[PDB]
């Protein structure tokens, strides 16, 4: 439900 292109990219790193 969205917010997945950033949450994600917080866990990470770049991807």
């Amino acid at each position: 439900k969205k917010l997945l292109p950033i949450v994600a990219n917080l866990l990470k790193s770049l991807l």
